[PDB]
């Protein structure tokens, strides 16, 4: 009921809007939300404070600094989604720098992707340009990427707010970045398993920008 999505745009609102909505109880050292989704269900929420955020097949749940995936209860977990979870392996890590960037890197054996947020098709991207120069958006074995781009954005951001139309929520999904781990679909919410990452310092910017 409440877990469950049909359309990404609403899966995507909603999540921003949880966040707004908690925006001052939230601890202020915490520059990540990340939520964990098997197909179009959420099955896992998790606050990154630590810089080096660690995503992987473990059974562990999340301690603070290493999320495992498999930790975590579905009760509709389907029949495919239980087989591509089993090869999740090292999966990646992640990691804020001092700019506020998110890089990624893959350890996982198996593939990982990294998936569009954008509500619309002519919406910019915070998706740095080495991951969008990947066929499909597959990570390459252990490279450092920048998944979010804080440059990026912060020009978005400006070239937004000198349009005609300036339209805050093309800005806020960018504060969002998906990862999907071992299989890619064509649309996120079949994705076997994945996450998505609210960047919180991303979103902190955006609301000092009225």
């Amino acid at each position: 009921e409440e877990d469950i999505w049909f359309q990404k745009d609403k899966l995507y609102k909603e999540h921003i809007q949880e966040v707004l909505d908690k925006w001052t109880q939230i601890d202020d050292e915490i520059w990540a939300k990340v939520i964990v989704f098997e197909r179009n269900r959420r099955v896992a929420k998790a606050y990154a404070r630590a810089p080096v955020l660690t995503i992987n097949g473990s059974d562990d749940g999340f301690d603070g600094m290493r999320i495992g995936l498999c930790g975590f209860d579905n009760p509709m977990r389907d029949q495919k989604t239980d087989e591509m979870k089993r090869v999740i392996g090292q999966g990646v890590k992640i990691k804020m720098d001092d700019a506020g960037n998110i890089l990624i890197r893959r350890y996982a054996k198996s593939n990982v992707y990294v998936k569009s947020t954008a509500s619309s098709p002519n919406e910019e991207t915070s998706i740095g340009a080495e991951i969008l120069k990947l066929p499909n958006q597959a990570l390459e074995s252990e490279k450092i990427v920048k998944l979010f781009d804080m440059k990026k954005f912060q020009s978005n951001v400006n070239r937004e707010l000198r349009r005609a139309y300036p339209d805050r929520r093309r800005l806020e999904t960018q504060c969002l970045s998906a990862v999907a781990f071992v299989k890619s679909e064509n649309d996120i919410l079949e994705c076997p398993i994945w996450v998505l990452i609210v960047n919180v310092v991303a979103m902190d910017m955006l609301k000092s920008k009225l």
